[PDB]
């Protein structure tokens, strides 16, 4: 609550890394445990 959050805001292919792949340590929050 507060920030509010949308259903398909930021699930636009989020982190542009096309070429090779990605990793500017900035967003890893690819699935550590769950």
């Amino acid at each position: 609550m507060g920030k509010a959050e949308n259903y398909e805001l930021y699930q636009v292919e989020l982190g542009p890394g096309p070429s090779g792949d990605m990793a500017a340590k900035m967003s890893k929050k690819k699935a550590g445990r769950g």
